[PDB]
């Protein structure tokens, strides 16, 4: 089955207001950029960002201009006549609106509270998406905590019934109504949730994990933000999973979840397959169309995994725009962070970057020697081991932000669309490197074995295995007289 | 309050059906050689064992001769003319009845899983300790499994509210009948019930550890049966509480329960107050009054600590009677026990032991230098330590396993008893030593700690300490925007 390449499509109100395709000073990336040859490239668009208002419905942002919304829309959904598989989806919610301390997080909260408020928030998604003519609709909370889990998950699953119901009185069966949502990418976030993961996935198409902002100005250490594979030479973190609230033992806590980790896009993936009823064709790899730059940094290793001293603020609190060469960073007043569009003109610029190559991450850099600059960011080099890696993972496919920052040829998309697609392109002999893997193991991604059934009435000593109700288990001590999943002696270790 | 000195009379079927006090060779131990000096010494004496029957109800051995088993117990509540306050209790179960493998499992297992069938087996309970002439009533299964618990629970409470009305019936509320369990004294058992031991000790006057067999031929190196502190040079043991179902995170589990640990009687006695809700007045520390040989130590330091020959099956399946000067080995065909009685004579009849002592554990052991022997066993003067232990502790007493094991003065009876009450003992100076102490925190002894209040909207950086809702609480990482316990980030430290 085709992956699925989902792209972003963000535009600010500013813009909606005053929406043109003729000025990339006021619109830098409008909806004729998207030629027929992209948009047969892309499955999804993820127009973006929409909220849940104080009414506890999907709404547009209050300033918004209507009008020109749904023009934006329109054209937008217009590129389905070069791709009959394209779906336009809206995006509620996003860092800025849904995040704890973002201007909306308590309509998050309150919308999922009760029956009635779910009811009423889902129907609102629905209507938008049909009133709009969108294709799907995918939720951005960044991110519901554990005691609001419950009520997130019967949301999802109250749109899901209602999408289904509007498929098949739409006639929609070749082309059904989606529901996806954006997730946690690194471990900190994605403890606030993961113990219900399965329930979560479950009424959704996908599950778009952000595997990026992975590293920034807020750690005292440069890293790559959208790391592959692990360093060992670079920092590793506290892995949060083992204090999620999953009941689980200390031994399966343990083999779940080493600590410190490399915070890796195989170690976000990997953590999901560990849990049971979470499908790897449902798991879309994010990945980063924009790089994250440092400066103060040291030398040696090319700034990598250097003290530096970047404001980790928001906003940025300086007028001091030392990203050299980056002039839409002047334009954004914001140095620390450039469209891959834009570090492709500081490459062929003679500002003084040299690009670096990690082999381990497989990920590529930019150093800038005499200012002490560090950009980590993704190219289509890093997306031949990212497209590898979603294959041999059996995943849903790949998900970036966003598509204004790719280059005007469209190249990272092109790129994408080759790994997956083109009949003459051959990656059996990539050599995936030597790169830390994410080696722990759970209840979903437990070996095959084979061990005699488990007999009653026997005492086994410590180290023993058997199977039992479609599991191996192993005592994790001696003189063993209960059955496995009736008493603590017992680990389960294998499946079948 | 008085401590409780509660001593097992343990006496077989045989014994009973051929009971006389002129024979030792047919019974070793009967009831004349409880003198009134030592009538007034204990607090209660457990008449053991009765069973629980295929009826479900509790019920004599069917071998029991029942005017003659009466006859042995009025023996018993005779001497209570000698002591207003002495109790006797008389015990369902032991190892050989209830043990998993044991005759009568399937009885205990299927008495407690109903209201229909508690009600009857409680009421047996209460008819047996009325018709007999006894005062309460031990429930000694070893040990009921984790589904088990809330049936062996309820089978408590019932049994509780038969005991209190049966002490308002006969005007018994100045010795009202009690109810107590023998409890599990190492954690590889306790595991199984550990996370509702306060529900379990609600119903009961004391919960009566077996803190002793806590070493012994089976495992693969020598070492103190009852040691009441840790010595580092011994071996030590998987903390099997790790994998109990509390449902605690990684952090909470690692800091209750290190791993590997010393498996000492001060481990057992803390794992108990570690749990909200047991009260350490009702926790009882077990005693033997018999040690265990090893036969084939490596020399050293004692033979503690070394590699042996010793058989670990039972029945005792050979007949090299290897114990030398202990003659009851062979008139019961196994020289791995000796009672205290046994020992004593060894140590007085020239027979090459030693009698050494580790002041690490508090506890005395005998080396045997040409035979390569070592014996594990507790005296009168690690009887002080212990004592000690039990005062500072604030615990309800001790417990011994058994009577018929003291010598004929019945010194380790006596010395007990002295430690608790006798004005001419004075402990104040008696060092405690510096063997490890068993240092897990968990919710029954979480120290009080004073935090500033969690301030919603704040962000919190990676080890601060804030008070919420009774506790004080620490963040394991950074950049912590959630509230206390609605999340991962949090970890339980102290209390308000
Ligand atoms: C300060 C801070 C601390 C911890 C986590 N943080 C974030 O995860 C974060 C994310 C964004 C953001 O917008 N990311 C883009 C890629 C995006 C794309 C699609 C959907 N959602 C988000 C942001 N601007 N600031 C952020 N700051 C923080
Ligand atoms: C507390 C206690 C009291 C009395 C006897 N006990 C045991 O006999 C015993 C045995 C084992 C064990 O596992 N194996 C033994 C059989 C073994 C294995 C391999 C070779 N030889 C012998 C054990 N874990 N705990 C045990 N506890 C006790
Ligand atoms: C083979 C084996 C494996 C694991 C644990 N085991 C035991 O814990 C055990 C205990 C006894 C026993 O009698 N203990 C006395 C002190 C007692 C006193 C009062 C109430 N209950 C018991 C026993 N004879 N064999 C036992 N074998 C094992």
């Amino acid at each position: 089955t085709r992956k699925a390449v989902i792209g972003y499509y963000f535009i600010p109100t500013n813009q909606i207001n005053n929406y043109t395709e003729t000025d990339t000073s006021v619109v830098p990336f409008p909806v004729s950029n998207i030629t027929p040859a992209k948009a047969k490239q892309l499955t999804h668009i993820n127009f973006s960002f929409l909220d849940i208002n104080s009414n506890l419905e999907c709404a547009w942002d209050p300033a918004t201009n209507d009008a020109k919304a749904r023009d934006v829309v329109n054209r937008l959904t217009a590129l389905k006549a070069h791709n009959p598989s394209l779906r336009i989806m809206f995006s509620i919610g996003g860092w800025y609106y849904s995040n704890d301390l973002g201007v909306s997080h308590a309509n998050y909260v309150n919308a999922v509270k009760t029956p009635a408020s779910r009811a009423k928030f889902a129907q609102s998604c629905v209507r938008i998406m049909k009133d709009y003519g969108f294709d799907g609709v995918d939720i951005d909370w960044e991110y519901p905590q554990a005691a609001e889990v419950d009520g997130f998950i019967a949301a999802l699953q109250e749109i899901r019934t209602l999408l289904n119901q509007q498929t098949i009185t739409d006639g929609r069966q070749a082309l059904p109504y989606q529901l996806t949502i954006a997730g946690a990418g690194g471990a900190f976030f994605l403890s606030r949730y993961y113990s219900k993961l399965a329930q979560i996935v479950a009424p959704l198409d996908y599950i778009n994990l952000m595997t990026y902002d992975l590293a920034g100005p807020w750690e005292k250490v440069t890293n790559h933000q959208a790391a592959l594979f692990g360093d060992a030479a670079g920092p590793t973190f506290y892995n949060a999973l083992r204090e999620a609230n999953l009941g689980w033992s200390w031994e399966e806590l343990t083999r779940a979840f080493p600590s410190p980790f490399s915070l890796t896009v195989d170690a976000a993936v990997q953590q999901h397959l560990m849990m049971e009823g979470v499908p790897s064709a449902k798991i879309v790899m994010g990945v980063p169309f924009y790089g994250r730059a440092f400066k103060g940094v040291s030398g040696g290793n090319g700034g990598q995994y250097s003290s530096h001293s970047t404001p980790g603020e928001d906003p940025y609190p300086s007028t001091d725009y030392w990203l050299v060469g980056c002039e839409e960073c002047v334009r954004d007043k914001d140095p620390r962070i450039a469209s891959y569009r834009q570090l492709e003109q500081m490459l062929q610029g003679n500002y003084g970057y040299q690009r670096l190559w990690n082999d381990k991450t497989k990920t590529p850099y930019l150093y800038h020697a005499q200012n002490e600059l560090f950009v980590t960011y993704d190219d289509a080099e890093s997306f031949k081991y990212k497209a590898k890696y979603i294959k041999q993972q059996q995943l849903g496919g790949v998900m970036f932000w966003h598509l204004g920052q790719d280059n005007r040829n469209g190249d990272l998309l092109a790129s994408l669309d080759r790994y997956f697609n083109a009949a003459d392109y051959d990656d059996s002999q990539l050599d995936m490197g030597t790169g830390l893997r994410y080696t722990g193991v759970g209840p979903g991604n437990l070996p095959i074995m084979t061990a005699p059934a488990y007999v009653p009435g026997t005492t086994y000593a410590q180290g023993a295995l058997v199977s039992y109700q479609g599991y191996v288990w192993q005592t994790k001590w001696g003189y063993i007289t209960s059955a496995p999943g009736s008493d603590s002696a017992w680990l389960k270790v294998g499946r079948v």
